[PDB]
């Protein structure tokens, strides 16, 4: 099936954000057997490796925003890898690293599915500019270097010149958010972009949430979709080794229910799985916790249904 | 009351799985008091005592089936029994021992309540055959001997030949599935059982949950209610004292939701409590975690309500 | 703006329950930096200050009632205070204490705003009367005193002389219901207040619960809120340094959604944050968590939203 042939993408890359170990991200979903349990759920799992980021000495901030050639060879590069994937007709799962890959996961994923819709599940918006972030990480900025009506609010940040908008304000949805900033809710609300924060989902439901995001999305017409997965999305008792955990967040069955109803769709094309930092964990076992919950959300996407799954066979004789 | 008038059955057995001290269910469930706790709640309690399990020596498996006499056994002693308690206009109260109990808990209910509509509270199906079962353990096939669409595809099993399918499939609802083996979804699935898995509680919530298992069971007419429970269809941090957890289950809340609505239906006919595991417990306080939790359930199937309980006189006198 | 006008008043006082340090309440919301936050989120705040209360020897119990006249002055001087707090066109938040002091919150609030409808937030409904009360103790019987329909079933208990009933049975709702007394849930029925147990909240979802809970009180016509926030109404896991925790209680997203949506109506008008025991949490962490929970609940009473907020400003300029 379509919906079960993964080109995997390691991404080892920290340098978005500040705390070190979400480079070991890629290593540590690998040795929970990830491409094994994806293989025995019948799909067709190719591996590209992990991405040499070579180092960049000598990239200093550009005003607050740290390490940004760095961050922005990084998604170039991986940029290039995202659209070799699609090319092979493969659904590009990418294991980050910190969540500055987005640019490189979505405008990769847009060179060869320019129609694309983005399903953002994460704590946090993303959507700061060079100019309106205050905590001067690039993990924070993704979303703005990729919207259309932004053009014109992005400076031109070093490492940066490949980058050129491809989604609009009106094909991404967000779900999961509870601690945005001033900045980025002046943003969220001018360009009216389409949300469902913690509020939303305690008011409606995951159910209703899950109907609205894909008739938004999907209503008008079928096309891919790229979920971006943040594990910090949810709540710290499940994904505790991460970053930046916001308390009262997605619990796992919100998690798994979000990534079903997408599976569901058959129109998954594009998947990132972020901020999994296994040296953030207070104890072994939530770090075990954290990538277990990052593989179940993961098969989640490619066909593993909670209600079963059984083969087109007579299972009676 | 009816609703309110129960015969007391201890049933420890734990043949149907391979992890000792499920046996020992009847044994804390006792000592938590949940005899003298359901006569403060105005229940005429009758106890049966704790059924003798004889050891069968010899008890060789029937292919890769363990225990087949021993369980097959335990079940006819436990389906006289319940007729027993049932033919004395009581509420047969099961207190297991591992859930392959529930083959004659229900086979008994059925010969005095062949109408009965039966609830199955479960992380799990149970309704593997003896030839598609993985696992081989008894404790997760006992809704395949019970079925009449089933008569024809279960062998001639030691100790089970007294067994007489007593269920249509439309007379069942699943709630909290989420560990569903591929024999058993292809069985669910082409049998058309009414289910609701952990999928279909986080798209509807557990009132939507209840307002159509109660409608899809006594929709065309009352008729008696034998609701299954095995503690491992709620979450490990409500009962991790069971020998089967799965993570993401139903809430103590949802729980304690779907036995409060049963109970005002004042259709309860039959109730099993199984699948408590007291050598099970990490801690000790794991254990009364569970057990506690095991109790409540048992308390809102016969009268006990979160918005609270009086007895008919004036308390502003 | 008026719904972020705040008079904040410290209620240091035990003795409407018997445990020990509840009077350190006030101290450690202030310490966790509660005027600062309101402060940030463009609030007015004036700090009242934290109220004298004098030690009264030899207070003999009125029958099984303990600590009456302490209990009764507490409240006589709250009452002028926050009456008080009122003419001066702020919201008043009451820093507990036990919540005895509820008397004197509602009654001092009603002599302002006689018109106003409460919105009690509480694992337990606090309306049991001097004489239908089981414990004795005073921070379970607020309701009862200020209630007209039980205008002459309250009896002349030593220090409430002064007390005048303020509400209606139809000018309250109650949010989180789970340990009802049998005397309490007669009362309950019989005046046939609103409520919404814990039972009501699994059936319809928190958003459902607060629709038809404003509905309720604000329907007929716009009315000031006077919202009381036993902090046991959320689930021990979130509150856990609290006198009386029950288990199966709301959740912290349920906790701030609640808070969120009484924040929208632009009504709030009064606010009580009670219980808060900060000698009872079984580790530090155990306080930190009911300290920082309780505080993010005042601060989203006063606005602060979980999709984010920002200053009319433009932030791309
Ligand atoms: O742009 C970004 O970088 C992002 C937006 N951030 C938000 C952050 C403000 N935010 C306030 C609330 C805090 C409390 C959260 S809590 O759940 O109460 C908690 C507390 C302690 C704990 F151990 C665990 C959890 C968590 C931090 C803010 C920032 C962070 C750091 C320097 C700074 F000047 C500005 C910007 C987007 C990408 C990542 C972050
Ligand atoms: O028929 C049966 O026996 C039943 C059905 N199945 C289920 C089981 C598959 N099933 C996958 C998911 C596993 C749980 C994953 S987890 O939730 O992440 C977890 C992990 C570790 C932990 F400590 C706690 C929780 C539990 C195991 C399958 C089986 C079990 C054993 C031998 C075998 F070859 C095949 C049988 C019916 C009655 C009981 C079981
Ligand atoms: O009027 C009042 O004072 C109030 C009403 N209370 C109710 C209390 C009965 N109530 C039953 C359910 C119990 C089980 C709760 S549990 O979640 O299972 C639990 C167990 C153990 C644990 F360590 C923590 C939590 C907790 C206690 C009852 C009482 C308390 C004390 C003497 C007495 F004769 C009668 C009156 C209103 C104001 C405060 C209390
Ligand atoms: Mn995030
Ligand atoms: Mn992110
Ligand atoms: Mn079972
Ligand atoms: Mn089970
Ligand atoms: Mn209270
Ligand atoms: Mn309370």
């Amino acid at each position: 099936a379509k919906s079960r042939t993964i080109g995997i993408i390691g991404a080892p890359f920290s340098k978005g954000q500040p705390r070190g170990g979400v480079e070991e991200g890629p290593t540590v979903l690998r040795k929970a057997g990830l491409l094994e349990k994806l293989k025995e759920q019948e799909c067709d799992v190719k591996d590209y490796g992990d991405l040499p980021f070579a180092d960049i000495p000598n990239d200093s901030p550009f005003q607050i925003v740290k390490n940004p050639r760095s961050v922005g060879k990084a998604s170039e590069q991986l940029a290039g890898k995202v659209a070799e994937v699609k090319k092979n007709g493969r659904i590009s799962l990418v294991l980050g690293g910190d969540h500055s890959l987005a640019i490189g996961s979505i405008s990769g994923h847009a060179r060869v599915h320019p129609d694309l819709g983005v399903i953002w599940v994460d704590a946090h918006t993303d959507i700061n500019t060079p100019l309106t972030t205050t905590s001067g990480n690039l993990h924070g900025q993704p979303v703005s270097f990729l919207l259309k009506e932004l053009k014109g609010k992005i400076p031109d940040v070093p490492g940066f010149s490949w980058v050129t908008p491809c989604i609009s304000a009106k094909d991404i949805v967000y779900i999961g958010l509870r601690d945005v900033d001033p900045g980025e809710h002046y943003i969220l609300k001018t360009l009216g972009i389409k949300y469902f924060s913690m509020t939303e989902v305690d008011r409606l439901g995951i159910g209703k949430v899950m109907e609205e995001t894909l008739s938004y999305l999907l209503g008008r017409k079928k096309r891919p979709i790229h979920l971006s997965f943040d594990v910090d999305g949810l709540d710290p008792s499940f994904t505790p080794a991460t970053g930046t955990p916001v308390v009262g967040g997605l619990t796992y069955r919100e998690g798994l229910y979000i990534t079903e109803e997408i599976y569901k769709t058959g129109l998954l094309s594009g998947l990132d799985i972020m901020e999994v930092n296994p040296s953030l964990g207070k104890t072994p076992e939530e770090v075990t916790r954290t990538v277990n919950t990052a593989v179940a959300i993961t098969l989640a996407c490619f066909g593993l249904a909670r209600e079963g799954n059984h083969k087109p066979i007579d299972y009676l004789n």
